[PDB]
C-alpha cells in the first residue's frame, strides 16, 4: 500500500504545516501537524477542557463506530518549545492520503497548553519519530508509520515541504519526479528516538564550505534551523545590522536586509537554503526588526534541522531495519 497527502502551511510564515487525517467511522477529518520529532498522535477532542478549545476541529470518539477506549491508558507530553498536552487513549481507524491503519492509538486530549489553544489551525499532532518516544502509559503505543510499515510497498515516508506553498507527505514510495539529481543517504542513530544524523558541514552565501560534523535531528515539527552558536554567528555576521537579542529571544536583523543563503552538507552532497527561507518577518506587527530563521541550539541540547532546512529538500525517512535519511535538491 501507499498514501499521499498534501501538507499546507498554517500561515504566511510557514510556522507549521497541517495535513488532513481521517479518523474513525464515519471519517472525522482533522488537520494534524506531522512531527518527525515526536511519537504521539494526539487530537483535540470532545474530552478537551472546553475553555482550552478555540476554533479547532475535535475528534468525538462516541460518534465513531470503530473507536474503542484503551482502558487505563493515559498520555502526557511536553515539547521543546514548552508546550504540552495530556489525556486518555482510544484505538480507531486512521487514514492518511488513502493509507489506512486499523487499531491506531489516537490520544485524546483532556488538557492542552495555551500555545495549542491559541493556534486554531492545528487540530493535533501526528508523530513520526521512533515509537520508543511514545508517551502512552502503561503500555507504550506505536506511531502511524510503525503500524503501517509492514503493509507499505517500501518502509519509507517522504517529506516535501513547500516554501510559502503546499507540499506533500508520501508513505510507502519515493516519487522520483519530486526532486532533482540524486538522493544522498546518510546514517541515522535511533538512540534518542529521533531521526538523528550528522551533517558534514556548512557554507554561508557564496563562501567556502566548512567541513565539520554537525549532529542533529530532522524535525518537521520545529519551524526553524537550530545550529551551534559558532555556525549561527558565522551566518549572521554576513548580515549588516544583525544581532542576537536576549529580549526578543534570538537573532534579529533589519527588515531591509537581503539574506545570504545557507548550505548544509549531506555526505558529499549539498543542500542550499535560499536566503528568503531564513526571513521570519517583523518581530511584532509594523516593526522594522525581523526574526531570523537560523538560531542557536545552545541550551536546547540538540541541533535541529527544522522546517527552514527541510523545506529546501526532498527528504526520505527510510524506516528499514537499519534506518537512514535521504536528502535531494528539488
Amino acid at each position: 500500500s501507499t498514501g499521499s497527502a498534501t501538507t499546507t502551511p498554517i500561515d504566511s510564515l510557514d510556522d507549521a504545516y497541517i495535513t488532513p487525517v481521517q479518523i474513525g467511522t464515519p471519517a472525522q477529518t482533522l488537520n494534524l501537524d506531522f512531527d518527525t520529532g515526536s511519537s504521539d498522535l494526539w487530537v483535540f477532542s470532545s474530552e478537551t477542557t472546553a475553555s482550552e478549545v478555540d476554533g479547532q476541529t475535535i475528534y468525538t470518539p462516541s460518534k465513531s463506530t470503530t473507536a474503542k477506549l484503551l482502558s487505563g491508558a493515559t498520555w502526557s507530553i511536553s515539547y521543546g518549545d514548552g508546550s504540552s498536552s495530556s489525556g486518555d487513549v482510544y484505538t480507531d481507524t486512521v487514514s492518511v492520503g488513502g493509507l489506512t491503519v486499523t487499531g491506531q492509538a489516537v490520544e485524546s486530549a483532556k488538557k492542552v497548553s495555551s500555545s495549542f489553544t491559541e493556534d486554531s489551525t492545528i487540530d493535533g499532532l501526528l508523530g513520526l519519530a521512533f515509537s520508543t518516544l511514545n508517551t502512552v502509559s502503561p503500555t507504550q503505543q506505536k506511531t502511524f508509520f510503525d503500524n503501517a510499515k509492514a503493509s507499505l510497498d517500501s518502509p519509507v515516508f517522504t517529506a516535501d515541504l513547500g516554501y510559502h506553498a503546499p507540499g506533500t507527505y508520501n508513505f510507502g514510495f519515493i516519487d522520483t519526479t519530486a526532486y532533482t539529481g540524486s538522493i544522498t543517504y546518510t546514517a541515522v542513530s535511533t538512540k534518542q528516538g529521533f531521526w538523528e544524523w550528522t551533517s558534514t558541514g556548512y557554507a554561508v552565501g557564496s563562501g567556502t564550505f566548512k567541513s565539520t560534523s554537525i549532529d542533529g535531528i530532522a524535525d518537521t515539527g520545529t519551524t526553524l534551523l537550530y545550529l551551534p552558536a559558532t555556525v549561527v554567528s558565522a551566518y549572521w555576521a554576513q548580515v549588516s545590522g544583525a544581532k542576537s537579542s536576549s529580549s526578543v529571544g534570538g537573532y534579529v536583523f533589519p527588515c531591509s536586509a537581503t539574506l545570504p543563503s545557507f548550505t548544509f552538507g549531506v555526505g558529499s552532497a549539498r543542500i542550499v537554503i535560499p536566503g528568503d527561507y531564513i526571513d521570519f518577518g517583523p518581530i511584532s506587527t509594523g516593526s522594522s526588526s525581523c526574526f531570523g530563521g537560523i538560531q542557536s541550539s545552545a541550551g536546547i541540547g540538540i541541533n535541529i534541522f527544522g522546517d527552514v532546512a527541510l523545506k529546501a529538500a526532498f527528504v526520505v525517512f527510510n524506516g528499514a531495519t537499519t534506518p537512514t535519511l535521504g536528502f535531494a535538491s528539488k
